[PDB]
């Protein structure tokens, strides 16, 4: 997102944060007690629900605002309490990379998973679809990109991790979400309904 810089001025009617109807973020130049700022949660725990504002929100707890879920507890890993955490942590379903039942190498689950879990960051890196069609018309041994939305692009080809060799198909069971995780844009990947141990799994790579 844009961040404001307008020194000595609160965000008010004049702030392009306000005007556009967007919280204040991390990067922008207000105070931290800026009330256009994310509240953050004050869940028991879990986080994983449309009970969570973060979640809501499409946004992971921050540890330095969600204070009482779990989020802050940065050095558990076991049966952590909060669920909404994950791209933060480096935490991710556990993943098979092997031949596609279908065709080519495909990605096979090997955790079950509840429709909307979360199952692992798709890394890359997030470029304008100007700079995808750039990339596409000047290359590497084989290139990884999909289609976030209808302006941006996720290309997984120099930075990219095992989730990027899960097929295409227009019926997946995986969706992406472009998740806000302390002030940077990243992506998730999420179960769009529940998937038991051993399944292929695919996401539409025109839109996610
Ligand atoms: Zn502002
Ligand atoms: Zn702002
Ligand atoms: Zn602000
Ligand atoms: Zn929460
Ligand atoms: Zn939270
Ligand atoms: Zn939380």
């Amino acid at each position: 997102y844009q961040p404001c810089d307008h020194p000595r001025q609160p965000c008010d009617s004049s702030c392009p944060c306000v005007i556009a109807q967007n919280f204040c973020e991390k990067f922008c130049q207000c105070s931290s007690e800026c009330q256009n700022r994310f509240p953050g949660c004050r869940c028991k725990a879990q986080c994983n629900t449309k009970q969570c504002p973060c979640y809501l929100a499409v946004r992971e707890c921050d540890p330095d605002l969600c204070l009482t879920c779990g989020a802050a507890d940065h050095w558990d890993s076991k049966n952590v309490s909060c669920k909404n955490c994950s791209i933060q942590r480096g935490s991710k379903k556990h993943l098979l990379l092997a031949p596609s039942d279908v065709a080519g190498w495909g990605i096979f689950i090997k955790d079950p998973v509840q429709k909307n879990e979360f199952i692992s960051e798709y890394c890359g890196e997030i470029i304008s679809q100007d700079e995808a069609d750039r990339r596409g018309k000047v290359k590497y041994m084989c290139s990884f990109l999909f289609n976030l939305n209808n302006d941006f692009v996720v290309d997984a080809t120099r930075k990219g991790n095992k989730i990027r060799f899960a097929n295409h198909s227009v019926n997946p069971n995986c969706y992406a979400k472009v998740m806000m995780v302390n002030g940077d844009h990243r992506i998730g990947i999420f179960a769009k309904r529940a998937i038991q141990t051993g399944e292929e799994l695919f996401f539409d790579y025109r839109y996610s």
